[PDB]
């Protein structure tokens, strides 16, 4: 059906938009401590912790599926990355530190792609 296709057309539209919103948040993250999954060779005790880990790479495999229906859903994902970070690591480590920045930093780009979401529809 067209009507199909006019949602499959907003879906790609949103689709652009939150992957110039993913790297401007991934931006805010030159350390390239949120880049990759934690290993779980490397933090074996993770899932213990962390039920539903993430990071920018998983963030951008499901963008690339067009797998983030709203921008909700891609921000439940970006709280991810950070909240884990701040409950796994203590607040004097690195780790913690560069979630607060990301956090901070993000939340400009994220009230801005809300006004964006809205606006355009």
């Amino acid at each position: 059906s067209m009507e199909q296709v006019a949602m499959e057309l907003r879906l790609t539209e949103l689709t652009r938009l939150l992957r110039s919103v993913l790297d401007q948040l991934q931006d805010k993250d030159p350390a390239r401590i949120f880049a990759q999954p934690v290993s779980l060779k490397e933090v074996p005790d993770y899932l213990d912790h962390i039920k539903h880990p993430m990071d920018f790479a998983t963030m951008r495999k499901r963008l690339e599926a067009q797998g983030y229906k709203n921008l909700h859903e891609f921000e439940e994902d970006f709280d991810l990355i950070i909240d884990n970070c701040m409950k796994y690591n203590a607040r004097d480590t690195v780790f913690y530190r560069a979630a607060v920045r990301l956090r901070d930093q993000g939340g400009v780009v994220l009230r801005q792609a809300r006004r964006e979401v809205d606006s355009i529809g």
